[PDB]
């Protein structure tokens, strides 16, 4: 038996569980989307390639740190890469391009401006923090400057301040009408413009800085595919982000990162205004408690599974691979866990951006993934789908579960939707059928965009409309069929859906057929 | 609401998912038990002392490495904390001292002559491996040492073998007639008697080695609770460690170690033989790809759910703390997600035995697991267990699901288990309680075993048998009330179960009462 | 095999029903409780004797009809039948008196004069209705009377009138100030006295008139069970029944009997104001169309087994057998199905109260409702009865729950329960075991009213309160046995639950054993 295929008839969870079998080879399609960060160790248009090959579907760009045209420069190395391999379309692979705001970031300021100097910070001793920029190079063991104007008005004595992502904790003593009193809680040797945290503090700087403003802007002018909007705090936020791309970037997706405590409790509200989450682990776990982010993880995977919205888990997935050419067993289960979770996307920072083996972090995650899928439980997850979603009269949407209900009772090779926006391929992957989805476009920016939804492998078209509807279609299919036996998903004899509009421009997708593969 | 009791309620696994919700606070009891490795960084008896008020149920001792004497000492000093708690009966907590045999190990020698610590070899670099006994001081970057003979009885040319937890990877390049050259494919940094597998060979060596059978004598001999044997394969292999221990040691557990391909794939008869078992996941995930683990993992966990038997989930849970303070977010997700699994221990190696915060590592599981055991969907756990298991006409099964169902319908604060060989406390833990077990034992042995089953909170009580039946068991009843109290499980006015027997002996389990706490 | 045993571990309903055997013999016990109309047919003390080793377990009487001395020597006779029986306490059944008022029924005058001649109506044919009392005694095929003074407001043109409990129906042509001329729809011979029925009409008759009251009153005076309260409309109209039967008949159960559209409209506010419910087929398959009675029948029986309180599904069950000694098709399957629908009661009408065969019918009920029970899906009955029943901090509650698993675990020959009040014995009930639940008490009054409760066999102590309570309990569990083994319902080495309280007097039911039958 194949793709825990034996598992997958269980009637209960827990004799699926007993029947997983790591000698049930999976399918060779893998459904999970992988968001890589690029930086040092990945922005080469050689290594690039490599990285398509291993299985990159999004490259995320940081816009924490690094110049517009640092990044402009980044962008084309990747649009090179992509490209390289455009002249076979049958094996082409679309490679979305994700840009991630600074957002409300608080940061120190530089130590002694020397660069190879730290302080060591011990534990009980004072320090004063102060917002007077004649300090704002000049920082040490009894001054520290940050950018925060307003710092002294959100915050109260007792309050914790986390500096260096977490890893040094200061305890305020005494307000001054601009500057505060800390003292050290946790020691540690702090550098220069280091990350600053203060969980549980209604922070007031804007969703939208002037920064990002120019940031989005810049995305808009690149042709970004989507963006990762830091700190999102309540719907305003994401409303914000959604005002300044405008217009002109009205179909760039807007994924909200929820990374602190606010953003957890009105997550309701986020979701209904965004296009899709990350579940951002990295700020989140300084911001609430460590023991605690697997509930907020699930929680929103949950939510998001249920809305019918991708959701991306991130952050440290496989960290001990920045360093190291295997993972340890926690990061093996991690990102499995994540996709049994229903994360549609994982993402790698630090193991593809700068660490020491960029490619064999990529290949891992193409290899769990793969091997979780599998082992899902589409039995249970598909009539608990179901029955928390509502009654439509949206005739795509009835057709893409009674074509998920058909690809489970005749085990089929792939769905292959025809797609313009999209859509279509979407209301089929909220469904989560086991075959992977085709999704046959022309538009380029449809086939980067749907990286984002679990199942899909995008493909574009190039070839020109014929004016003929039916023979039009024809070579959508067929294309489909193609690249279904070029990339092992099936063979000629097996059976496939095939979801089609009825009519030339219907812009429904309400047409199903069994058909046999060619 | 308290103890994600919102999520509780939930219809569907999936609407449980979104309900979880961080600002919902865990009970104070901690139903998983906690295994931890002691060695040089936690072999004081001023540090163990910390181990115990931290949360550490079971001692293990590796025999991987020491002396007799050496572990003579350890044992007296994990003997000498537990009973400095013994004064305040009320406060005591048993504490289990497991064995975990070396087994059939291959391992490498010391560093070139000059410094016999720490060295390296280069990446893609060539490597001479040797099958004659000279080399052992003087193993580099050039020529190593393995302990294995009859080798290339069972191997092949362009094999894979790995080194050092199997950071080190090399294929033979070529090999003769029993010797050793090979080509570095993953390069990192080579240290001093580093452990080697061979994926895919049936090796030779025997389950239980002469040295094996000295350690369990000694074992025997220091009155230990229980053994983990190492690379278990067969049924047969348990049956000689349970002949070793013999008569004398006929009380002692053992709990299998499953870590290659052959004790996965004969889990069941190997599950059958053995008193519980162990997901050794360091050498699992290099025996078998690292991308299957989870599902071995979740398999072996399932079985034994369904079984009645203790598993353990272990190494690398926290791998990052032996370093750090805080753990990273993959190790806060798979402690989370072994008890989600539904292991009954989860284990610390390295984190307690040699790194620089054992304290803090066994904190952090502490708190992992309770909030990990709040999150658990126990309606749909407990309606499987039911249904999954076989009928019976025994008493006492009848009167320990009885005790389940009603410890859910009025939410107790625990479920007090009078037992003497603990068979009683067992039963009603196989059937996973939300409420902590309060198994209350005269005899300190099985109070010490007890901690390998979730959920059970084991009592020793020190005072002397009653003539009169119900007095003496009034008397055992109290005590768990008096321990519950003190460790905030419950409160005066609230609802406990009581489980108790008819007369005294084993087997005669048959009466439940749902009691006030005094 | 046995009581359905096979279906009742089928994972599905469908396949539940596919293994149904009519070779599967049921087990002795009937769990279903059998109410019969005490008639002319019936009312001999020897008749009566017959009704009760057939299986009658409550003597309804019908107040429309017959001077209080003459119920009084009915109710007489009903003992007298009961405490022939009584010699042996091991034997001894007890029998309810039920009595149903008459209510607001609304009743035509006499025929003809002629004694008690039957006019026959013709369809097309002319009739008038009249309040002129002076056609109070003489009725006849042109011009009919009836004792309703208001009809004339509440009825309109258009308006159908039914005859007869339903037989002849009438269709209102013209309204006068005095009296209504109707075309009649159907022929048939019209009696003196019959009953008449409005459909869509807002009748104002009081629901507790004059009469209802001296009648209550007599209820009380004569220590009656139970009063079936007729054709209440709304919450108010229970509690003035409640009053009426105040201080001295505060025991006494009131069954509301929901005969109406209103009834059922305002259901919900009736249940929480009664004891339990009636459904009351004759009248409400009048007041509403017949076509809507089975998704009523089937709304209330759901709600009473949800809110835990009796339900008596009554009228027509066995209609043909007034005249024959074989039943239809229809009627065998009408009482099987309203055992499985979840009725506590079946009742019996025209059958044993003016019928050719009132013991033949009375055993017939009891064959049908013994193989329905067999039928039950318990796995799924059961599973669901929990999910919607509360977390509740009552200790009798959890036993109670507790007890009920343990009797599906060990598959029990009963559940025995010591009760002063019943309500012990209520909450078993409520969760619908497969085991008879033997109900131990000393009060003679709820050994009689626990025959509303679906699966209860009461039986009465006699012996004198012993003055260690432990011995006292043994005494009445004891005699439970003995009971037990003597109807056939165990043997000795069978395994049965006990529940018993931790000192004397209600509301202290808490402990629950397993035992073996000595
Ligand atoms: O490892 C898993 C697991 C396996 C697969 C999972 N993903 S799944 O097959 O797609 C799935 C299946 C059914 C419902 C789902 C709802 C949301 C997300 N995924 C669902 C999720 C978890 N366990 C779930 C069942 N287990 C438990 C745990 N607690 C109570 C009952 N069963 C043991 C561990
Ligand atoms: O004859 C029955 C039936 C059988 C048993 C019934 N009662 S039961 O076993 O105690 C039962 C079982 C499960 C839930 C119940 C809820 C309320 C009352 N009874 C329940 C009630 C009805 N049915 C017709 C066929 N049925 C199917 C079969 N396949 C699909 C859907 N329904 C089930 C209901
Ligand atoms: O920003 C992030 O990606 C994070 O904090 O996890
Ligand atoms: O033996 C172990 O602990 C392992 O390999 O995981
Ligand atoms: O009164 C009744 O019992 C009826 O109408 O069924
Ligand atoms: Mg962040
Ligand atoms: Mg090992
Ligand atoms: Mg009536």
């Amino acid at each position: 038996q194949t793709q825990q295929l034996h598992a997958a008839m269980a009637d209960t969870f827990l004799e699926h569980m007993c029947r997983l079998d790591i000698d049930s080879p999976p399918i060779t399609a893998r459904n999970t989307g992988i968001i890589c960060t690029i930086g040092p160790a990945s922005r080469s248009v050689e290594t690039l390639k490599e990285m398509i090959k291993s299985g990159m579907n999004v490259a995320r760009l940081n816009f924490s740190h690094g110049t517009h045209e640092y990044h402009a420069e980044t962008i084309k190395n990747v649009r090179t890469a992509t490209e390289s391999f455009a002249s076979d379309p049958i094996l082409y692979r679309p490679v979305a391009v994700a840009l991630d705001t600074k957002g409300p970031e608080i940061r120190t300021g530089l130590i002694k401006g020397s660069g190879t100097a730290e302080v060591e910070l011990k534990k009980g001793a004072t320090l004063k923090i102060t917002l007077d920029n004649a300090y704002m190079e000049k920082c040490d063991e009894n001054i520290l400057w940050l950018d925060y104007k307003n710092i002294c008005k959100v915050v109260e004595v007792g309050s914790k301040i986390y500096v260096d992502d977490g890893l040094i904790s200061l305890q305020v003593k005494q307000k001054g009408a601009d500057f505060l009193v800390t003292e050290v809680e946790n020691g540690g040797s702090l550098g220069s413009k280091k990350g600053v945290n203060l969980p549980g503090a209604a922070v007031d700087l804007p969703a939208v800085s002037e920064k990002d403003i120019q940031d989005l802007k810049f995305g808009v002018e690149q042709d970004v595919d989507m963006v990762f909007a830091s700190f999102i705090r309540k719907a305003s936020d994401v409303h914000e982000v959604r005002k300044v791309l405008g217009e002109k970037g009205k179909n760039i997706k807007i994924i909200s990162k929820i990374e602190n405590h606010e953003g957890v409790r009105r997550f309701d509200e986020i979701l209904e205004a965004s296009d899709g989450i990350m579940v951002a682990r990295g700020d989140l776990g300084i911001e609430i408690p460590a023991e605690k982010v697997f509930l907020a993880q699930k929680m929103m995977i949950g939510r998001c599974n249920r809305a019918g919205k991708p959701v991306i888990c991130a952050t440290q997935m496989l960290e001990s691979m920045i360093k190291k050419p295997r993972p340890t067993r926690a990061e093996g289960s991690d990102v499995a866990n994540a996709v049994l979770d229903g994360a549609d996307c994982i993402m790698l920072s630090g193991e593809t951006a700068k660490g020491d083996y960029p490619l064999e972090a990529v290949r891992m995650q193409h290899l769990i993934a793969r091997e979780a899928e599998a082992a899902i439980y589409h039995l249970q997850l598909f009539e608990e789908l179901r029955r928390l979603a509502p009654i439509t009269s949206d005739p795509t949407e009835a057709t893409a579960v009674g074509a998920v209900e058909a690809s489970f009772k005749c085990c089929s090779g792939a769905i292959i939707v025809l797609t313009k926006s999209g859509r279509s391929a979407h209301q089929v992957a909220r469904y989560r059928p086991r075959a992977p989805i085709i999704a046959v476009t022309r538009n380029p920016q449809t086939a980067r965009q749907a990286h984002l939804y679990r199942g899909i492998f995008p493909v574009l078209c190039k070839d020109p409309v014929q004016e003929a509807w039916a023979e039009d279609v024809d070579l959508r299919v067929n294309f489909a069929m193609n690249v279904g036996k070029a990339r092992g998903f099936f063979k000629k004899g097996d059976v496939v859906i095939v979801l089609t509009g009825w009519r030339p421009g219907s812009g429904f997708t309400n047409t199903m057929r069994v058909v046999p593969v060619p």
